[PDB]
Order: structure tokens, then sequence, then C-alpha cells
């Protein structure tokens, strides 16, 4: 018997439920994905299975779009590409939309694979699609994916005996809109995007009692506080640092839902995220599109160029809990920490340290991650006070939110052990 169940909501559709009490930590479902991919902005960058950023990966020889940071990395990765690459090849010098070659996946996995552990709860077949909720615009913005599909599979796929018994691509893509997972890195960066169904039943909440976390494309659900019996798990689908009508915007365009959770009926926080000069914050928000795209491709020096022009500049600046400056200086760190630029990268993350703690309240796994970058920072500066103290707190979080079963946790209990040879009496 597990720890919880799928249930019928009285609004919400199914969900998930604790059956028994849980606790802040408490390891409740793990799953590899059903299908996944490297995100747009990583292709190339990282390695298509393991998704690790490595100096060098060799391209899938038939393609050349796919690219492995290894032989291990190819040969485990190639039941599930072997369907997709003559398509990408074709395509070039242009690539699908994500949410085209991951349906492809889904499409093979389902034909050609058993039947697949992320589906134990909850299917493919199971997945909300909100069809009746779809605006003229998202239904036209289907149709054309439909179409490319067609065309990117048609080398593949021509006919019904390639799709699933009675399987409607126009609802495909609906499922795929608001049940696909950004996948992320162990430094939080956007990597890949998965669909993984028994994890797709948790709701949404602004103020969540659960966490997911990804090791790899592996993904972890934990509880990160107490739980009553009968409590509907939830996740929050979104990004911290946003404001309530941020927040609105995206869980109507993306899941077609008004959130009700407290923190939306109170507006809790929004006033305090947009302190400082309009003139200024508004021009940051601006620039964030730019910043943020030249990030999810790795840009690095081109990202801490626009963000110092930012941080540093000669005119008006902005608090550091400003989200709009806050998203900038956590772009300079993680641009710094990639270029090798640890002191700088330090002092724009210990600036994010107080903004982080207030939004992102209990057990966090972004909180966690950045925590963890400072007292490393910290702790090859030789700063070792410092380090210690973010690395114990680092740890308070990510025991409950990565916990043993993630990778990461191993390597801060070595810088724990590491700093403390510096600290103990
Ligand atoms: C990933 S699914 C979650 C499981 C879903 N309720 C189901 O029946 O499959 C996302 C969808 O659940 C609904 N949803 C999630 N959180 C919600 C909330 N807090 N209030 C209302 N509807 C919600 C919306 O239909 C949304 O598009
Ligand atoms: O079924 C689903 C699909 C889905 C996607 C996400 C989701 O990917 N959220 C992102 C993570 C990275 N930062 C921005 C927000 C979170 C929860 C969820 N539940
Ligand atoms: O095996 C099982 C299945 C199961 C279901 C539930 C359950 O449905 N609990 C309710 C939900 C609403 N509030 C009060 C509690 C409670 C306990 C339990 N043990
Ligand atoms: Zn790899
Ligand atoms: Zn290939
Ligand atoms: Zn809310």
């Amino acid at each position: 018997p597990l720890k919880v169940e799928k249930f019928a909501t009285a609004n919400r559709g199914n969900g998930l439920r604790a059956v028994t009490p849980l606790r802040p930590g408490e390891l409740l479902f793990r799953s590899d994905p059903l299908a996944y991919t490297v995100c747009k902005g990583s292709r190339g960058v990282v390695c298509d299975r393991c998704l690790l950023g490595k100096e060098k990966l060799m391209r899938c020889s038939q393609c050349r779009v796919a690219k492995y940071c290894s032989a291990k990395c190819q040969k485990k990765a190639w039941p599930d590409h072997k369907r997709e690459c003559k398509c990408l090849k074709s395509c070039k010098p242009r690539y699908p939309p994500d949410s085209v070659r991951l349906l492809g996946r889904v499409v093979f996995k389902l034909m050609d694979g058993a039947p697949s552990e992320s589906e134990k709860l909850y299917s493919f077949y199971d997945l909300e699609s909100n069809i009746n909720k779809l605006t003229e615009d998202k239904k036209e913005g289907l149709r054309q994916l439909v179409m490319t599909f067609q065309h990117f599979m048609r080398e593949e796929i021509q006919d019904a005996s390639q799709l699933p018994p009675a399987f409607d691509l126009f609802e495909a893509f609906a499922k795929v809109i608001c049940n696909s997972f950004t996948i992320c890195n162990a430094e939080m960066q956007e990597v890949g995007v998965g669909l993984y169904p028994s994890i797709s039943l948790l709701n949404h909440s602004c103020d969540p009692n659960c966490s997911i976390v990804f090791n790899g494309p592996h993904l972890l659900l934990r509880a990160v506080r107490d739980i009553e019996v009968g409590e509907e798990l939830t996740i929050c689908y979104l990004d911290m640092l946003m404001t309530s009508e941020e927040r609105r915007k995206q869980l109507r365009d993306q899941y077609c839902f008004e959130c009700d959770c407290f923190r939306c009926q109170t507006q809790d926080k929004d006033a305090d995220m947009l302190t400082g000069d309009e003139q200024v914050w508004k021009e940051v928000q601006e620039s964030l599109k730019k910043i943020e795209e030249l990030k999810a491709h790795w840009k690095w020096e081109q990202v801490l160029a626009m963000c110092q022009a930012i941080i540093s500049s000669n005119s008006e600046r902005l608090p550091d809990i400003n989200i709009y400056q806050l998203k900038v200086l956590d772009c300079a760190m993680d641009a710094c920490i990639n270029l090798g630029l640890l002191e700088e990268a330090l002092f724009y993350g210990t600036r994010t340290m107080e903004p982080y703690r207030i939004f992102f309240p209990g057990s966090h796994p972004v909180r966690g991650v950045q925590v963890m970058k400072v007292g490393k920072l910290q702790l090859h500066q030789g700063m070792f006070p410092q380090a210690m103290k973010n690395l114990r707190l680092a740890f308070d979080i990510m025991r409950v939110t990565h916990g043993r079963e993630h990778s990461l946790i191993e390597d801060l209990i070595l810088l724990l052990e590491e700093c403390d040879a510096n600290i103990r009496a």
C-alpha cells in the first residue's frame, strides 16, 4: 500500500491525497519520464540522455542533431531515439518545437515500448486536456502543432497504424500543454521537458505541501511539511518570483484555471515584490526577456554583460527584493559561476540570500540549491565560518527537498565535512 492515492476532487478534477500522515522530507513517489527531450536552448550544450553539460558532446552520426556525452549515453538512449532520428535530419537547418519532439517520443513509447512505470497511478490516456476551456487562439496553436507533427513524423508515421488505438493528435497536444514538466539540472537550469503522468495527478498551489526535484531525468516527489490524513497533495506549477497577476496569467494561459489559494486571495507579497523606481524596474523587466533567452542558450558572457549594466548601472538602481532585480542578480551569479568568476558570483549570490528566504518560504529546493551555491563559493574562497553557516542551512532545506535519494545531497555532505575541518574546535 502506498501512502498516497488518486481521488476525484470536488472541483479540480482528479488529484492525489495522503492516506496516512506524512512528515517533511518523506519520499512519496519517484519516476523516470514516460518521454523526455532536451529543451530548445540546451540542445547541443547538454547531453540528450543524461541532461548534463559537457565540454565535448558527440553528435549522433545519422542525424547530427542529437548529441551525447558518451558511448554509455548514446547506447542507453538509442531505443528511445531510434525512430525520431530520420525526422530530425530532414528538418535541419531547422528543428521542431519541443512539444512536437516530445509527443513523437510518447507516440513511439506507446506502440513500441513496454508499459511505463511512470504511468503506475495515472496514464497518458487519463491526462487532463481542458478541451472545453481552450480559447480560439489556443486551439489555433494546437492545430498548428498537429500539422507540424504530421510533417515531422511523415517519415515514421503516415497513418493510424503507427499511432496508438483511437489517438487524437489535437487532444494529445492539449494534454502535452498542461502536463509537460520542465526538467531542471542540479544547478536549477532548465534543460529538458518531459511527461510524468503519475506526477501529473498533483494539483497546484502557490503555497504547496509537496515538491518535486530532478536528478537528471529522474523525478523525486517529497512532502515539504507535515500533511494530515486525507489532505490533498499539491505542488507549485510556477516560479516563485511572480506576482499574483503574473501567476494568474500563466495559470489561465497554460492550465485553464483560476487559483483560489489563500496567497492569491490575499495578493500575498505582491507589493513587496515591486518596490523601487518604476522607470527602472519596468525597463529591467523588459531587459530580462533577452537576458533569460541568452541564459536558456547558455550564453554566459552575454548574460553577464547585460546583468552588469543593470546591477552596477551608473543610473538609478533597484532594491534586491524587487523581483526583477533579484532575477538579474541570480542570472549574473549563474553566469559568473559558469565563467569561473567566483568572487563576483559570491557578491551577487550573497545579495540574493535574504530575498530568497522571503520568497521561498519553508523548504523549497530552489532556495536549498541557491544557499548551497553561496556556501560553496565561500568555502572555496576560505570564508569558513560563513560557508559553514550556509552549508548547514542548505542541508536543513535539502534534506527535506532532495533527500538521501538525490545525488546532490552526497555532494553537499562532502562540502560540510570539508568545511568542518576548518572551523572545528
Ligand atoms: C497537471 S493536471 C493536475 C491533475 C488534474 N486535476 C487531472 O484531473 O488530471 C493540471 C490541471 O488540473 C487542474 N488544476 C490543477 N490545479 C488546480 C487548482 N489549484 N485549481 C483548479 N484546477 C486545478 C487544471 O485543470 C489543470 O490544467
Ligand atoms: O502536470 C504537470 C506539468 C507541470 C510542470 C511544472 C513545471 O515545469 N514548472 C516549471 C519548473 C521550472 N520553473 C518554472 C515552472 C510543474 C508542475 C507540473 N505538473
Ligand atoms: O487505505 C486507505 C484509503 C484512505 C482514504 C482516506 C480518505 O479518503 N480520507 C479523508 C479525506 C477527507 N478528509 C478526511 C479524511 C483516509 C484513510 C485511508 N486509508
Ligand atoms: Zn550523457
Ligand atoms: Zn540521430
Ligand atoms: Zn494561488
